[PDB]
């Protein structure tokens, strides 16, 4: 059985913004989905008309803490699945990612000696793009469910238009219990913190993070001993993030703000801030284009082909203002790479005079397959880059702005390595991922531990 | 094609010891339950017990607390919004104007009561609605909300379709998602909701009756601000939200257990926070009121002309067993010519009981009366009459008078007869957009807190 | 014995360019200064020039900020307290009742003037005064206050002590400590203080005049309450000290420099926070000018009626060089019938000059008589009326009308004519117990305090 | 010359409260000026309307706050000069003692992980008492400035009643002083934890508590990253504290409260608490019977010839209702004595139900004369007596409440040892207390370090 929307049957755009929009999109896009027109132009309508996921007060708001970040005076912590599926949006698995950020960042704060941003990968990243139209197994590629489905059959793997307003669905009713539990006991540092000193306890490797877990705790303490109650933290703001990646449902999800800023400008309210990747970033392409457009804050990511010259014209495309945090240039390079290829290009975009926010993927330019047959990474990869990028920044004197990593609050079986000796072997246990292998709960909260500790030096 | 788009649906359950609890209690007969089969109803029951809830226990406990302090009397319950919310209508412009109507009143009722507010909203779950006839005047099996079937007059629309009870989820999930995102903003800002209300005064008709009432609460705000109280220094700005509790294949499947970090869980209703049960299905050994027993949400219970005063004494030993105030409301909706009369007897016997209900008044369902030129309708002076009766029974008796219950928009509607713009029965058919009952519109909707705000300050 | 005794008197100087600055100013001629020996007047300041301050410079510059605020229209001064402080009356009763009526004040008026009230307290120094006659109606050298001489009719008495300046800072310091503590008290709790004023509403012969924005205050600190507001939510209540700068013996004595913590060190006077210059003393090229020019506290300037435009005008570039907002008070005291013609061309051309000053009105002083029983008085109708008259020139100018300056204490007096309580000719010889200018009192000046804030709301 | 002071020329007590005032005052009295009945009550009767040193709210607020002490859930400092002069009652040396105490309290906070209470010996401590009434020159012996003089020679050590009144006023000037500097930046953690950066930076010992005072820096800017700024906390408070010694004094800054307590009752408002020493604390004497009549905490020092028995009998009369902070206990027995002393007293007034705050005084028990003829203390035995105080309590399983220090923000050279390694021969360059030997600044600030570590362990 199915359920089923009606097709609908405001003043239209400032003349400007139609003008503008239409010719990003009228530019070639890439990793777009192939269905009808007609029945993407269907879910678009009603998409038009639902209630947004975020709204452009929070997005003001995130782009105002961005900007403390891209100054040098705030950290910021991006994470969640590599990809989110319908089968997995449910209320224990959401607590798991916003339970294992929020560990995370109370860590990241109390070692990086400032304010930690927090974005969840939520509410929307159910698209993916693919280097093969057809995979290993002879199928269309999977693209996330956004697009089609992950079971390995031909049916299933055809692109589906309707996938769009379920996408949609899933990722509202995932926005309302990140804004119901960010509101709880569940982002009270105290609370948090005691989950902390339960991975402590129970890791392999707690002894070697037990002086830091103590100082951590110390520190709450004396917050709490110079009169500080909950009541007085501003609570727990965790904003949302996705690749915008399929262009039928962001043009949909963009609403005109108010003229309570000055001027109307188009607003992503699918999402707090969004990302163009790897894949799509073509400096003529539509993505980058109607980056341009939208208001959000926005990031572009930078693999190892990447030049100084053109990662200066992403910023003077993208960050035409000047206005520090609207841009996060995000690189991946691998680990064996980052200390050569990183340093030039940062001293190219500092010269401009602009003010982005330098942040860390580690796991996409890591990634290989186990003799076993699984994708996966080992995790002292992952820290290596960060190391190698904390590096680069140091020598420079620009700052390490944060990391972007693929996590989950699952105990999975995905990442090679930490504390736990992930093998070859034990990847078969619960390799639940419906793309990239993430960092489990445990391999997460160390790698913030070791992050803290790269801040602190 | 005919203009719709078919979505494709595809945990541990809740403890034994639990749903042996609730399946006794759910053997009850329930009146006005949906006729869709039953094999479709537990696939979609199936699908929404996995889904994200639309509250967290810790609202509701928090709401307890607000809730319990209105029953002794240091609190006031403002329960607004939609008689019927609408798919169709579960818009960003509806809602964003339904919760500035509820922050508009609340503030008026805030500085008038000399104490806080508690909103809720009829909002994010108002998609069921009770028939008393099977047939409407078309011909046709009755509409009864968004959760059953369509309000298009015709018979493929008005089936029991059980895949709505998913697509309420849907709207019910994103519609919260909105209110909270608005609440989090400058929407739920004091400065902001009231200059709103400044607005209003100048341009109503009657906006010279307001006009003194509206100028003391504006000076209350800035001595607010001279003391030094910013905006950041206020309580976050809390509306909650509440349906009637109608359609138990729904209700059953959005429940779920509260986690042990507080005493022990309890069981709750995660569909909302506060739900009530209506006139029709308040049926003492029914479905409705043994689920609101088993249930740990704040409840509610309409109470019309012709409850008696035992009967609502049955109603707080069944829903209030641990004397836990706060815990129940009693809705009267007698109508402005019956509550002098008969509300005094049922509060006396109620009190003598030794719990503290809410005590509070739904002026408009007593009220409504079909117009010469074919609208259901209300009139404005009867609604307000009814309050003013209401809080003349309180206030011999010494009891609280604990807040309203309206149905409201803030859309500019012509539903409701009268107000300082004297909408006509021929006014009534420029915009009369409710699905079920006539709402006060956006300044009917203001003026009547100006006028209770009179009320709580006599 | 004759009922005394006797206490006994036991750091690096102030930089060389500051006291070379310093001596070139206190060269200049001193109108009304104590006639005691140099050598002795040297020992005494030297003794004071090591003892711990009354003020420190941050209270001063926090001071400077808020005044600036009163300056720009945003802010309202209020300043009040005794006329003459006496040593024997600077007891904890009298500096409690004192405090209470400055701060039962200003809620009225904070709320009058939806804007916050800065309150600085005529306290703490306020020990010396100007003569006109050197011999008074008894025969006697005039008492000039405490600080110089005592207040008993008797030659010895009223001989020039200069250690009384030592007792001035050792009572000035004492009573400081106190308005500190009680500041930092439940005394300065604004919902304390306004139950004050409700018992005041109670039980004035006028109380039904004032019961409806008495009313309004009650409602508008009930709904800070209701919006979850609570005291420790509120700003710490500050009450700044101050006094006629005269005694220059003391002021200067009490001079420091600021540590070099923020921008550069400056200059204080911190015998006080703020200081003004009196009638008698505000030769443009005289000693007290001078020494106001060179300390960096806040200064005001009494202006009467033979002011000119061009000598206020002389008062702002010499006082406020910096066209720094609040520096610099004028305080009018033109007498009721007086104001209305006088001020405006003193406020247009000062207005002129691109500084801003604070506008204050005196209202007591320029309306002071003889009682036909004796008695120096004044009556309240005629003060009121100056300060409705100094509102009518600012609003009529678009200036901001932005404090008053009144003499007023706690006590049951019978010291001004008029009120509330038709306090008569006759009443006088009750409890008049002024050393120096009729006050208001306690009544008298809260029922001003509602007068003032309705002028506020017109 | 001299300033002149008039003789004043309320309704009375409530009868009880004059029966129980002249009951106490009618007991034996030790230690007590001589000087004439008429001119005392002379000074009485000035003293009896001047603006009192502090008011009944801050005192029944500092009730609270011990309460919190002497429930294991605070810390007390109490700190400052030995004997405060007239002389050096200047706001150079009052800031400087301030300055002191709240370096002390910030380190021990974060040692302790709790609220510290701040008390300082301030406003008041004009008068001690003396073993001898001839002193090792011949002369009548210096009480302190609130009965006789300093210098040596016969007519300044004549008790002198107008004394009384110019310790009033002396006390009443620094009190306004230390309110002013607690109210203003002076008071700012984070103004204070830079103080104690730069002892680390020049102390000869400084690496020695590098790494304390490094974890508390980044405790701090913790608070801060989470959102905590001044204006969220609450402001510094200190209060007022001396030996309750002149009888004269103590009667005459008596004041009777308000029935907003309920029972009007009496409280000596010359300071917030008081204590009795060890040469006045008679059981049935007039100091513990006017310490039971008056509504202030506190407390009464038990040196080495304390018995449990005893020490329940203060308890027991001094604090009668139950209340807890009401009472103080203080023990010095020296380093050598205090951990085979303390326990019994300890393990009895501990089964009594009765919540004392047990405080230790290191100084007074650990006095020496040099080689070199100057009273003095070893900082080690100090030291020693506070970690033996510590672990008596942790056998116990009780609450090691607090210290009591002789302690000044002035270099002085006046305790052996620390890290500076003053020797007696260095006592001669700056030995300026009127009485005891105090730590100075930096040894005041090493051992705070040093207790913190013992609060940690
Ligand atoms: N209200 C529309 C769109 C919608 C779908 C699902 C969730 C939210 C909005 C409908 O039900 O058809
Ligand atoms: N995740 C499930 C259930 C769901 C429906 C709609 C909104 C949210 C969740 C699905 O896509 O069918
Ligand atoms: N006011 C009294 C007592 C007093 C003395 C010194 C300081 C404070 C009060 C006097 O001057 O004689
Ligand atoms: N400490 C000095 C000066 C002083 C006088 C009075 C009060 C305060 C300080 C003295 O006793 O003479
Ligand atoms: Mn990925
Ligand atoms: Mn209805
Ligand atoms: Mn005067
Ligand atoms: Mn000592």
């Amino acid at each position: 059985m199915n359920w089923t929307v009606d097709i609908p049957i405001l003043p239209p755009l400032p003349t400007d913004l139609r003008t503008r929009l239409d010719a990003a999109l009228a530019k070639p896009a890439a990793q777009q989905p192939t269905w009808p027109a007609d029945q993407a132009l269907a879910m678009r309508t009603v998409l038009e008309s639902v209630p947004p996921v975020t709204v452009p007060s929070e997005i003001v708001r995130l782009q105002e803490q961005l900007a403390q970040v891209a100054k040098g005076e705030a950290f910021l912590l991006q994470g969640g699945d590599c990809a989110e599926t319908f089968m997995d949006n449910t209320e224990p698995h959401i607590r798991g990612n916003v339970r294992a950020l929020l560990q995370m960042a109370v860590v990241l704060t109390y070692g990086a000696s400032m304010p930690v941003v927090k974005v969840a990968r939520i509410a929307g990243q159910y698209a993916k793009p693919r280097s093969a139209d057809i995979d290993a197994l002879g199928l269309r590629s999977y693209r996330g469910d956004m697009i089609n489905g992950f079971a390995p059959d031909a049916a299933a793997r055809e692109h589906d238009p309707s996938r769009l307003v379920r996408a949609y669905a899933n990722a509202s009713a995932a926005m309302n219990l990140v804004r119901a539990l960010t509101s709880s006991g569940l982002a009270s540092l105290h609370l948090v913190h005691d989950w902390n000193r339960e991975f402590v306890r129970t890791s392999p490797a707690g002894a070697r993070y037990e002086a830091l877990a103590t100082e951590i705790d110390r520190g709450l303490r004396f917050m709490s001993a110079c009169g500080v109650a909950d009541r007085n933290l501003q609570t727990a703001e965790i904003y949302a993030s996705h690749e915008a990646l399929v262009l039928d449902y962001e043009r949909a999800m963009l609403r005109l703000s108010d003229g309570d800023d000055g001027e109307p400008q188009l607003f992503d309210l699918s999402a707090h801030t969004v990302w163009i990747g790897e894949r799509t970033r073509q400096i003529d392409g539509a993505h980058i284009a109607f980056a341009q457009v939208i208001a959000n804050p926005v990031g572009v990511k930078l693999g190892p082909n990447m030049t100084p010259e053109l990662a200066v014209e992403y910023v003077e495309r993208l960050d035409p203002h000047n206005k520090p945090g609207r841009l996060t240039l995000v690189s991946r390079m691998g680990n064996h790479k980052v200390r050569d290829l990183l340093p030039p290009i940062v001293e190219k975009v500092q010269a401009t005079g602009h003010q982005v926010i330098w942040q860390c993927d580690p796991m996409h330019g890591n990634t290989h397959e186990s003799s076993t047959g699984f994708k996966t990474r080992h995790f002292d990869r992952i820290v290596d880059e960060v190391q190698g990028f904390f590096e680069v920044h140091r020598a420079l004197g620009t700052h390490p702005g944060g990391i972007h990593v693929e996590i989950t609050g699952e105990n999975v079986t995905e990442c090679l390595g930490g504390a736990q000796d992930i093998s070859e072997t034990d990847l078969a246990g619960r390799y639940e991922t419906a793309c990239d292998p993430r960092l489990n709960t445990q391999q997460s909260l160390e790698l913030a531990f070791l992050v803290a500790e790269m801040l602190r030096d």
